[PDB]
């Protein structure tokens, strides 16, 4: 399991979405280090102009790429769910607007790690943030709280993003999240502990299509 995360690994996101009817595609690339949490990965859509703001999506564009401390190691879901993987769902309600409902299959294909996302919106007013394309291009970034879900097998994790308004407000994005593994073997099911994240977000200058760089140190702490 963790033996498949000792070196740099390639990365392959695959999104399938629709929103309010509008659907799209995006497909992703880069490569993941988890000896020190990192992420560098491009994403573009293919189906022409993102119907949604690219900030709202990083959360569901690979969190077995989570440094786990040696003194945590024995916490690590992610990587003891590799190779037959695990799901990823989560439900991203956003206040005062509609929610993203997204079902993920994260495992390996050969030496690639492959995550493989449909994402479906319902209830997004079309004047409101989401669809009116009023969130700015940046990133806040918090920590995620895991907790173990036994009788499920998997864990839980209950987090809100915080994303920011052209006009200086606030737009919240209460994410609700479920994992469980894809193997009927054991896996590591962890006390109570977080992530730490730090998200940034930039764009490609030679890049034609719509598109968004993203670069992640993903941590995990609360264990001593």
């Amino acid at each position: 399991g963790e033996e498949l995360f000792t070196g740099v690994v390639p990365i392959l996101v695959e999104l399938d979405g629709d929103v309010n009817g509008h659907k799209f595609s995006v497909r992703g690339e880069g490569e993941g280090d988890a000896t020190i949490g990192k992420l560098t990965l491009k994403f573009i859509s293919t189906t022409g102009k993102l119907p949604v703001p690219w900030p709202t999506l990083v959360t569901t564009l690979l969190q077995c790429f989570a440094r786990y401390p040696d003194h945590m190691k024995q916490h690590d879901f992610f990587k003891s769910a590799m190779p037959e993987g695990y799901v990823q769902e989560r439900t991203i309600s956003f206040k005062d607007d509609g929610k993203y409902k997204t079902r993920a299959v994260v495992k390996f294909e050969g030496d690639t790690l492959v995550n493989r996302i449909e994402l479906k919106g319902t209830d997004f007013k079309e004047d409101g943030n989401i669809l009116g394309h009023k969130l700015e291009y940046n990133f806040n970034s918090e920590n995620v709280y895991i907790t173990a879900d036994k009788q499920k097998n998997g864990i839980k994790a209950n987090f809100t993003v915080r994303h920011n308004v052209e006009d200086g407000s606030v737009q919240l994005a209460d994410h609700y999240q479920q994992n469980t593994p894809i193997g009927d073997g054991p896996v590591l099911l962890p006390d109570n502990h977080y992530l730490s994240d730090q998200t940034v977000l930039s764009k490609d200058p030679n890049e034609k299509r719509d598109h968004m760089v993203l670069l992640e140190f993903v941590t995990a702490a609360g264990i001593t």
